RNA sequence: UGGAGUGUGACAAUGGUGUU
RNA sequence: AAACACCAUUUCCACACUCCAAA
């Protein structure tokens, strides 16, 4: 449970397809690069100033050193070639237009170590190379552009995209150094946001007031005007311009500039009454061209500082935190989350504009970046044959990611005999007529899904609250002998949806299917069918299985599929899910839920749980799992060595503390959506719709993987909209020894169990469930011991996907 | 609360050190 | 205790959009 395990081999199955990552190859020289550590006082600088000081640093102490360093922004520096020092401290002094700082030697940190860990020489990559080469190549573009988190921002050269207000459209890149197969590469993924526009608050006004110019009104700002200008500017920075000066609105005055007082006091006998106006006609010799306008309120409000808006200029840099209109808001998604083909080109253009080969910086350390995008292979895995069990029982094939039951019924379909109808919605808008006409359309929905409504609802009427949820649930309960089904109609976001989840999931365990008020009133044929899906899941039937003869010898033998997420509070407990299969289609999975400690992501309990969902699989399937397969979702590479240790050991412990020396193969799989990892065809042709994503199936095992551990990429949906995000999938641990084809079909084919959607899903089911009881456990809970209780579904619930 | 996809948040929340 | 700085963590969740209902 401490070493990950290497990749077994290269798949070889699909359909080969051209691709282009947004990694780009670097040439990195063989030389050793000089680390040290700085140490400056005070203690609590911001980054940009410290890469000023730093800055000012180098040029003034050339005669001593530095005969091009480059910074963390945090106390550790690099240079390429070694300077005048020693293990002993070296404090010096410097002057800002008054700082104290200590340089001392760290480590060196040798290239010619990265490239034998890139080739086959060492096992383990360096984290303090990848470190050093990561503060190089962010260095200038940290002084250079404006730094947004891990990303880097700026204006645009030509185009200026406007949004009105004061706002407008900043494009940006994240960039990061990975490590590859053979070759060292820069991962580059572009991004866009709103800043404020850099211009005279004078104007800021005019587009804030929806004003052509502002001259259109000479007299002063009505007091809506005010509390609206004061809206948008209260909090930002504004330059000064007759004197530099940043400043940091605080306010905005009610009074004009011509009558705006403040205490003067002008030198020896204190405060004197002057307007703002007044003052700078005297003092700085400027005629307000605009007096009736109000002032910025600038800094203390105990210190009365105002400022006329004709000397104040808006400082670039801002970013809007601000609500955005529907203008706003299109204007951006119509300018950002382009098609594959859109986005491939913006990261083109980006690294032809960004130059890195140019930046004195990365020339200084002799690193070389490819202007192109890396060429990969790539091949697209062949979709599963999925089995519906009708009379004819036909066969849906998955085509570019998605299939219909088009003259196809469920596998295993329920006869729906005995349900009721609750509708918390007004029926001032959802009249009886909408009930009867949603419940004709459902029934023959349902019957040509093979869920045949075998009549009407035993039960009907109009309620509202949440308190009237459990009393008439257990009313209903105790009337109609056999229910399977409760359908609770909701106008919209309620308290009522989390206590009907409440009382059905956990307390009385009914079936209980939600729909929103619009699809009762406008029913598709589309909606209900999923609608459909759901209930047939949920009143314990089968809506599609794998084929059986197309599955992959890991099913030869028993084998469990494990499905892990949690969930963390907005102080709360958090809480932790973890599903299993409960068959061999693989279609059936239970759920298991704890509590936690407050964002914790390692799964304490997780022991206790499998142990739960091993008993449950043996009494589902009287066989033991020879096999288990654990798909971890919401873990980042950060957590690895301390997720794999627990909970691959808890995992072990379930297995041990069970029965005798039972000791299956365990297979530690991470799911990772959140990557900036991009691909994109490199044939126009191979493009797929609109968004022109790669086809569903996508498999990547090469050139952008790591180097020596088990992990691919695998992109098994279909693009809808922008450009697709292929999961990455790390294996921490694999005691069967699967190989990389087996593993990725496997995956693949499980993403295609999910019984929600007819559709190939972006990552496993028993992952996608997972996330599904942890975010339903989440409406459970709306004093640890006895909140534990709370997420413990029913009996009969238990043994049903109430989650779906 | 029919479903899937992908955009935004990072002056975010907390515990920590520290400031007139 | 009120703001304000900085260090290590937290991709949780929220909102929005697009498509399945046209030919």
């Amino acid at each position: 449970a401490f070493k990950p395990p290497p990749r077994p081999d290269f798949g070889t199955s699909g359909r080969t397809i051209k691709l282009q990552a947004n990694f780009f190859e670097m040439d990195i020289p063989k030389i050793d690069i000089y680390h040290y550590e700085l140490d400056i006082k005070p203690e609590k600088c911001p980054r940009r100033v410290n890469r000023e000081i730093v800055e000012h640093m180098v040029q003034h102490f050339k005669t001593q050193i530095f005969g091009k360093p480059v910074f963390d922004g945090r106390k550790n520096l690099y240079t390429a070639m070694p300077l005048p020092i020693g293990r002993d401290k070296v404090e010096l002094e410097v002057t800002l237009p008054i700082f104290k700082v200590s340089i001392k030697w760290v480590s060196c940190v040798s290239l010619q170590a990265l490239h034998d860990a890139l080739s086959g020489r060492l096992p383990s990559v360096p984290f303090e190379t990848i470190q050093a080469l990561d503060v190089v190549m962010r260095h200038l573009p940290s002084m250079r552009y404006t730094p947004v988190g891990r990303s880097f921002f700026t204006a645009s050269e030509g185009c200026s995209n406007p949004l009105g207000g004061g706002r407008e459209v900043w494009f940006g890149f994240h960039q990061s150094v990975r490590p590859s197969l053979w070759k060292m590469m820069l991962n580059i993924d572009v991004s866009a946001t709103a800043f404020y526009k850099a211009q005279p608050v004078i104007e800021f006004v005019c587009e804030v007031l929806d004003f052509k110019s502002i001259e259109e009104q000479q007299k002063p700002l009505t007091d809506s005007q005010r509390v609206k200008f004061t809206k948008e500017i209260k909090g930002l920075k504004v330059e000064i311009t007759h004197c530099k000066r940043k400043y940091r609105v605080c306010n905005v005055t009610r009074r004009p500039a011509s009558h705006q007082t403040f205490p003067l006091q002008q030198e020896s006998g204190q405060t004197v009454e002057c307007t703002v106006a007044q003052y700078f006609k005297d003092r700085h010799k400027l005629v307000l061209r605009y007096p009736h306008l109000p002032c910025l309120q600038v800094g203390q409000e105990q210190k009365h500082t105002y400022l006329p808006l004709e000397v104040c200029n808006i400082v670039a840099g801002q970013r809007c935190i601000k609500k955005l209109t529907d203008n706003q808001t299109s204007t951006m998604i119509r300018a950002t989350a382009r098609s594959a083909p859109d986005r491939q080109e913006e990261i083109s253009k980006l690294m032809r504009s960004a130059d890195f080969n140019t930046d004195p910086y990365v020339r200084e350390f002799g690193i070389m970046v490819k202007d192109e995008m890396t060429d990969v292979t790539g091949r697209v895995l062949q979709p599963p044959s999925i089995l519906y069990g009708g009379r004819n029982k036909a066969i849906a094939t998955p085509v570019q990611g998605v299939w219909d039951m088009r003259n196809k019924q469920f596998h295993t379909g329920i006869e729906i005999k005995v349900w009721a109808i609750a509708c918390f919605a007004p029926q001032r808008q959802c009249t009886e007529v909408h009930l009867k006409s949603f419940t004709e359309q459902l029934r023959k929905i349902s019957r040509d899904a093979g869920m045949p409504i075998q009549g009407q609802p035993c039960f009907c009427k109009y309620a509202q609250g949440a308190d009237s949820v459990e009393p008439m649930f257990r009313h209903l309960k105790n009337t109609y002998a056999g229910l399977q089904l409760v359908v609770v109609i909701l106008p919209g976001k309620t308290p009522v949806y989390a206590e009907v989840k409440r009382v059905g999931d956990t307390v009385l365990g009914m079936a209980t299917q939600c729909v929103q008020m619009k699809n009762v009133q406008r029913t598709t044929p589309q909606t209900l069918s999923n609608l459909c899906l759901k209930i047939n899941v949920k009143l314990g039937g089968v809506n599609n299985i794998l084929l059986p003869q197309g599955r992959p010898p890991v099913f030869q033998q028993p084998v469990i599929f494990l499905g892990a997420d949690v969930t963390h509070p907005p102080k709360k407990p958090s809480i932790a899910a973890v599903v299993g299969s409960m068959d061999a289609h693989p279609n059936r999975y239970c759920a298991t839920v704890r509590v936690q400690q407050h964002r914790q992501e390692i799964i304490q309990d997780l022991a206790a749980m499998v142990r739960e969902l091993l008993i449950q699989f043996y009494k589902s399937t009287r066989f033991k799992p020879t096999r288990i397969i654990f798909y971890r979702a919401g873990v980042s590479e950060g957590q690895f060595q301390q997720v794999l240790h627990h909970e691959l050991l808890a995992i072990r412990e379930a297995c041990i503390k069970l029965e005798k020396d039972y000791q299956p193969g365990i297979t530690f799989i991470v799911v990772q959506k959140r990557h900036h990892t991009r691909l994109f065809c490199t044939d126009k042709n191979e493009r797929v719709g609109k968004s022109g994503n790669i086809p569903a199936g996508t498999t990547v095992d090469t050139k952008i993987t790591h180097p020596t551990e088990f992990d691919f990429y695998l992109c098994s949906h279909a693009g809808i909209q922008g450009t697709s995000r292929p999961s990455h999938y790390h294996v921490l641990w694999d005691d069967n020894r699967f190989s990389s084809d087996e593993l990725q079909i496997l995956t693949y084919q499980l993403c295609h169990t999910y019984v929600r959607c007819t559709r190939s899903v972006s990552i496993p089911a028993p992952a996608y469930y997972a996330h599904l009881v942890a975010f339903r456990a989440r409406y459970h809970l709306v004093d640890h011991q006895a909140l534990a209780k709370a997420v413990q579904v029913h009996q009969d619930t238990l043994r049903t996907m109430y989650f779906a």
